[PDB]
């Protein structure tokens, strides 16, 4: 697949929307859990967790997912996978590299051009709470085995797209 | 225009000052309000070490007054930095209020009028003109509900502007990116 | 030298190693203050010795140093956390601290500028988040940043790592 990360409000939604381009057939794979863009989706595209089944084998190579987004889809897991403080952040860690080497594998032997997007959490200071720190490491570890199982890697700012590899 | 953005303590505005170089004239404006005798200290340093061909202005709103059309080709503008700027924004904006009772979706819809001026102005202004900006969201999401906003603003902010930009830079550890 | 920066859990330490190399003989300088620390040590080679400090840096980046030897710092940021620690944080005196600081960088610099050992050092971005509510936080947040740039100004080769992906800035 094709991996896009950035910060917050970086553009990196559009951008990642500017790689899949008209694509004919257009799968969203939208993880928050929902605790103005179902309105500006194309009528066409088709609105969509257990993501191996929507990254198939049996797709088409003009075809195109779109999920959004990876970190959120991290969270999801970890709070599943669970308060936090009684949490055994290593265990989880594995268990969502498990999820993540499934995720990769699907997009593997999918033909439909895959776009991922994830966020870039710890270019600031290391926060206090304790959550907060261990979500931004699993997050970044998390991104190095995307970025790694990645073809093309792009970096936004700005709104800019850096191809980094 | 050209945009320099990086984080804090970055060097954007020392490679911003690299951009602009020999300039035989030059409009730095300044957008921060001095809310401190901290604040208004280390304003020191960057005056201290600022030209007598540097004119500066102490400015924020309608820079479209001091980012001109008739400027010559040759002369260059400075505006540091637009992150102030929207912050100088929201809380005239948010008035007497506390910023829990503000109305970010307005305020964002107020924040780009003034946005959308600049880019005229910067795009009828012949003298070469360079913005500075910040990046502040390559961390974690903020608890605080404003800062959460802030931050969503700042990057809209950022995109329109370097969308709307000639040139842009990131500069990293002092390290000037040129990524468009 | 080379200065590698990224964020926390970039890839940025895997990329460091690996300028490192098959470098025969390899010091490893560790400027964190103390389990987590106990795997470091487990996945470290036995060709590695480590040194447990974040001054005088200068006393093990020597001059006599083995070329085709080398030195990996690990971290800048840390070393950093330390020295204003060294020097409650309310009634700190930031200006002068972090003269202080610059003073060991300096050391530190100059003496990556006699060894003729390959010397990496790791460092972290930290000034890519909000502007913070702790005092102390944001003076370190600011110090932090200008070592930054001292460093990759002095460095030779310096790399931004992102997700685990090196980009070679200078
Ligand atoms: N639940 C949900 N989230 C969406 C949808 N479209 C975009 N987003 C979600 O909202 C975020 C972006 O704003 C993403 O994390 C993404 O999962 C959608 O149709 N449903
Ligand atoms: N009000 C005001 N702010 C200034 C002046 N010079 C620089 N600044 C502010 O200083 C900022 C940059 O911070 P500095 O470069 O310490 O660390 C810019 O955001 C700019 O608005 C000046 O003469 N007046
Ligand atoms: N004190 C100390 N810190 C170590 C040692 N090995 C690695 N580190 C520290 O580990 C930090 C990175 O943390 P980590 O990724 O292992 O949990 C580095 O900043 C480095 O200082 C060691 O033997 N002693
Ligand atoms: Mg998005």
């Amino acid at each position: 697949m094709i991996l896009v990360t950035g910060g917050a409000r970086s553009g990196k939604s559009r951008h990642a929307e500017a790689l899949i381009g008209d694509a004919p057939q257009v799968l969203y794979i939208a993880t928050s859990q929902i605790l103005h863009h179902k309105d500006g989706r194309p009528a066409h595209w088709r609105t969509a967790r257990h993501l191996d089944t929507l990254i198939t084998a049996d797709l088409a190579p003009d075809d195109a997912i779109l999920l959004e987004c990876i970190t959120t889809m991290v969270t999801n897991l970890l709070f599943a996978l669970g308060d936090p403080e009684q949490w055994d952040y290593a265990a989880m860690e594995r268990a969502i590299d498990d999820e993540i080497q499934i995720l990769i594998a699907a997009c593997q032997r999918c033909p439909a051009k895959v776009v991922l997007v994830t966020n870039e959490v710890g270019m600031g200071i290391v926060p206090e709470n304790r959550l907060a720190r261990h979500f931004r490491d699993i997050a970044g570890r998390v991104n190095q085995r995307l970025a790694a199982a990645a073809d093309e890697v792009w970096l936004v700012v700005s709104g800019i797209g850096v191809k980094i590899k």
